[PDB]
């Protein structure tokens, strides 16, 4: 999972560099894939990483420890009711968090509380609705859509990326800017073909096979055909596209 | 504007370059190409004399002096082989059932070491917020109708393999995305309101005749498309730009 994070490093996180001595809050560190990258790009920042899962935090700590990181503090917490004092952070970093929520706006308003006036929030989310490829295998398309359907069933929204601007806008932030960060692949980019299609996309779809089979939204046969068709996009003649959205907002004072 | 700059800002050839614009149509891109390259010798072709007449009026209206409009067929060009320094293709492959062969044909009149530039949209890259089910259905009618007419509105994503199969070298393809939110009123109006919606409405008659959608559904879909251009709405469409060298 961490290797997949580095595959998109230059594209998504390279420009996320805060000034020296900045107190930053990572809204959802999970297993620490983003924690390691954020910390390495910001050795002079004081990072506080939170997650609702105790298990995950333990793994995140293991990850930062193995990577020699010394500027990160871990804490279990509910994003909707932070234990932190108001206006106690210089910046907030949100990456792949809103996709798992039902009330994203509320989470952003909650985070805004612990951010100081003049501080910024950075949001990075994917948008599964931006995924298209060639050849356009219909089974491959059906398999992919299972990921969207399962996430929705689990009360999340894999299509959140496209609405980060209005989410930030309704959250009360100012000087908002959102821009897409696209992953475009063809056979002349073997590193992305293997790193993104074969080691990120396909494994991610496979991750919901049994759940999809149980929800009975697809058959074991077409599912297998769908995986085979996805593989074709990583071969001669194939192309693949996926877009992420990155937004910035500033707390008004 | 931003679309003009997004797609054409980097297409600037050396002074005096002999450039062939494959299918100029009504001259919409001809004007941009000519203004960006005042010293180029532009030859703009199209299969239709009527389109060429409208293109001429367009360039004259803009005081352009370096464009010659010629009636020609991509599959049987009149030009000597290896006579152009560069070839420019924009929104042409989407209407061809055999784009690969069209590129091979064009390669013939291109000089060794010359380049071809291709720009095509990809209707399959289009998504928006709110995600109206009817808006999506109406948008898919555009894709379905063009496919029935033996074109391919999803050709953009294929520029790389098309250029590769046609024998070009030093190939490069990059996306040129149109991302819109309420903080970009110029794109909301110019792209969503004046480009997207009119294009969809352009296939209403054929869609109803093909019975792929009902009048009721259609009217509601147009209404939902308008929601993407209102407060809280966002819109995304991607174009693909490729370059190849003979």
């Amino acid at each position: 999972l961490s290797e997949q994070a580095e595959t998109l490093e230059k594209l998504l996180h390279h420009d996320t560099v805060y000034p020296p001595g900045a107190k930053v809050l990572e809204a959802g560190c999970g297993i620490g894939a983003q924690t390691v990258i954020l910390a390495k790009n910001n050795p002079d920042a004081e990072i506080t990483s939170i997650d609702i899962s105790p298990e995950s935090l333990e793994k995140a700590r293991e990850n930062t420890e193995k990577n020699g990181i010394k500027n990160v503090k871990f804490l279990q917490a509910n994003i909707f009711s932070l234990p932190f004092e108001d206006s106690s952070f210089d910046h907030i970093f949100v990456c792949f968090v809103l996709e798992h929520l039902q009330s994203p706006e509320e989470a952003l308003k909650s985070l805004k509380k612990v951010l100081k006036p003049g501080g910024t929030i950075t949001v990075i989310e994917g948008d599964h609705g931006s995924c298209y490829f060639h050849p356009e295998g219909k089974k491959a398309i059906e398999a992919w859509n299972c990921l969207i359907r399962v996430q929705a069933y689990m009360k999340g929204n894999s299509l959140v990326g496209r609405q980060i601007y209005p989410l930030l806008q309704e959250s009360g932030f100012e000087k908002i800017r959102v821009e897409p960060r696209m992953v475009y692949i063809d056979s002349s980019k073997p590193e992305l073909v293997d790193g993104f299609i074969l080691k990120t996309i396909i494994p991610m779809v496979e991750g919901v096979k049994e759940q999809s089979l149980k929800m009975q939204i697809i058959k074991e046969e077409e599912w297998e055909k769908g995986i085979e068709e996805l593989h074709k996009t990583a071969e001669h003649g194939g192309t693949f596209c996926y877009t992420f959205f990155k937004g910035w907002g500033t707390k008004e004072g």
